[PDB]
């Protein structure tokens, strides 16, 4: 009467590791089919991790505030990129305040001089590296740059980035993002190693803020706020919340959109991109607001299935301080609780063929898609992602043509923090199109 069903392990110091690490989704799936049920409890080190792999169930995941399911104690890994005391880190009533903040700067007000100034860098990147009408690219590692300049060139004000380039703002969050390896969740030169490239941006921020002061974007915002108790944020804080808007969008848009371009540009798919285009045709070079919000539903769908099939996130994951019920089985307070949406968007009543791409499926489980989260834990970058992502291929299925020179997609590649499709497989074949 009080618990979900457990899984077993042969040896307990193991604790499903090399299992889940080799293959996740195969793992769980295998899980769920024969414990007979979409709810279930692994282990991890003798440490009992319970999925909600029953989309169902999601809302018993997504709506229980933090007190009740807390976050923190899963993402202490992340106290040295983003601050002590900044997201996770920092006490939840105040994250609060910091998640808010973030949001009034993606607000839609901010977002009229986004579409352009992504539009044009697209441009930048591509007349400058995609040079020849024969084509080679990384996608994963072009993608990887178009994003991280786009979103600084929407977010970083001329003067910010004239000290702090696109190109090697990248870097920096790139050696942050080295103090991060697996097995962090349930268990040093790099806390330094890391702690150097953030005192360093920080730095780098302090000394642009007294050529503001003695004499808008992102940073300009964020120092405009003030907490509750009238206080503002520290130099470190705000150096922080940059970090994590920034870490945040990376990875996962630039996954997203090297995904959804290898399914349209997949010959199997071919019907989709022509779709795309009966879409994108009719607009000129001269993309606005209206035109990838109201005028791209299609795109959308595109995108999210990408992110449906594919998701960047493998699991998220809350620390149980009180005890809460899903389904039939409880959940018992001391457990780690998480919810993945790389096995519930392959559960087959939701997402029927769960490894076809059908940009034009729908989910049959309402609340199925948590690409994006759900609940009190929605994400906050997720009009932002979206509004990039489509731009960009927006811009760049019109223009060009493209030729990826496999045979099939390219196949996950789930061992790292945040999976995308595996690297050395990304390799495409561009060609101009007029
Ligand atoms: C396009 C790819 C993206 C995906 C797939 C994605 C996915 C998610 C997911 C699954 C969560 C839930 C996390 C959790 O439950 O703890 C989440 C939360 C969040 N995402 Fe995103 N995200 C994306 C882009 C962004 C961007 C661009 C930003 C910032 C600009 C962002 C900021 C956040 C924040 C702040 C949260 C925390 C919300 C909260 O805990 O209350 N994400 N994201
Ligand atoms: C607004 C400030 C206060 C703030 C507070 C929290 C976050 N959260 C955050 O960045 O979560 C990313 C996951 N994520 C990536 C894309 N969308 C979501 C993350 C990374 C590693 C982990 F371990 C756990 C979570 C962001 C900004």
């Amino acid at each position: 009467k009080k618990t979900p069903p457990v899984y077993p392990v042969t040896v307990p110091f193991l604790g499903h590791i090399v299992q889940f690490g080799k293959n996740p989704l195969e793992f769980m799936q295998r899980c769920k089919r024969d414990l007979k049920s979409g709810v279930f409890t692994i282990s991890i080190g003798g440490q009992r991790v319970t999925i909600v792999g029953d989309p169902h169930e999601h809302s018993r995941f997504f709506s229980p505030r933090n007190e009740i399911l807390s976050p923190r104690e899963v993402y202490t890994i992340m106290t040295p990129v983003f601050g002590e005391g900044v997201a996770y880190a920092a006490p939840y009533p105040r994250m609060r305040e910091q998640l808010n903040f973030l949001a009034e700067e993606l607000t839609i007000a901010k977002f009229q001089n986004f579409v352009p100034a992504i539009q044009h860098e697209v441009r930048k990147f591509m007349a400058e590296n995609w040079k020849e009408d024969e084509g080679v690219i990384n996608l994963l590692e072009d993608c990887g740059a178009m994003i991280i300049n786009t979103a600084c060139q929407c977010l970083f004000g001329e003067d910010l980035r004239k000290r702090l380039n696109a190109r090697h703002f990248a870097q920096l969050l790139s050696k942050m993002e080295s103090s991060l390896i697996p097995a962090a969740v349930f268990m040093l030169p790099q806390s330094a190693r890391c702690r150097e490239a953030r005192a360093e941006l920080q730095k780098i921020l302090g000394e642009i803020i007294v050529a503001r002061e003695k004499e808008s974007d992102l940073l300009g915002g964020l120092l405009k706020a003030v907490y509750r108790d009238g206080t503002r944020m520290s130099l470190h804080e705000v150096c922080g919340m940059i970090v994590a808007a920034m870490f945040a969008g990376q990875h996962t848009s630039t996954i997203t959109t090297s995904w959804s371009m290898l399914h349209l540009m997949h010959p199997k798919n071919k019907k989709w991109l022509d779709k795309l285009h009966k879409e994108i045709d009719e607009f000129p070079a001269q993309l606005n607001y209206d035109n990838v919000m109201d005028e791209m539903p299609f795109a959308e769908r595109c995108v999210r299935e990408s992110i449906r099939r594919d998701p960047p996130l493998l699991m998220v994951m809350r620390m149980v301080k009180a005890e809460v019920k899903v389904g039939s089985y409880v959940v018992p307070k001391g457990d780690i609780i998480a919810c993945s949406p790389l096995l519930s968007h392959h559960d087959e009543e939701a997402f029927p063929n769960p490894r076809l791409w059908d940009p034009e499926r729908d989910e049959k489980v309402d609340g199925a898609f948590i690409g994006f989260g759900a609940g009190v834990h929605k994400c906050i970058g997720q009009k932002f992602a979206l509004l990039q992502v489509k731009t960009i291929l927006a811009t760049a299925f019109r223009e060009y043509d493209f030729q990826l020179l496999r045979d099939e997609v390219p196949d996950p590649d789930y061992h790292t923090m945040v999976v995308g499709p595996t690297l050395n497989q990304c390799l495409v074949k561009y060609t101009r199109k007029k």
